[PDB]
């Protein structure tokens, strides 16, 4: 499997580093000690096809995940559960964010006011 997933997606290009403290001690330290492995980018489709967050953030998360979980696992890149369960939010953050910005890109108010 190589990048056979993104249905014609794009990359918003290197953005905010999300970081997540979980309110834990151990999940917090774990995350901070490892957060560089998770990409600083996510693959998304033009919001215009949708107009929602879920329909933009859904398999966007899965696709990018599965890229850094399979397309990179080729170099032995082995994210455990205690990794996936963290990056499940990491990829969500930048997409939630890229979505909000893109939300005025596709719209520009330009269809209402």
């Amino acid at each position: 499997s190589v990048v056979g997933g993104l249905g014609g997606y794009m990359l918003g290009s290197a953005m905010s580093r999300p970081m997540i403290h979980f309110g834990n001690d151990w999940e917090d330290r774990y995350y901070r000690e490892n957060m560089y492995r998770y990409p600083n980018q996510v693959y998304y489709r033009p919001v215009s096809q949708y107009s929602n967050q879920k329909n933009f953030v859904h398999d966007c998360v899965n696709i990018t995940i599965k890229q850094h979980t399979v397309t990179t696992t080729t170099k032995g890149e082995n994210f455990t559960e205690t990794d996936v369960k963290m990056m499940e939010r990491v990829v969500e953050q930048m997409c939630v964010t890229q979505y909000q910005k893109e939300s005025q890109a596709y719209y520009d108010g330009r269809r209402s006011s």
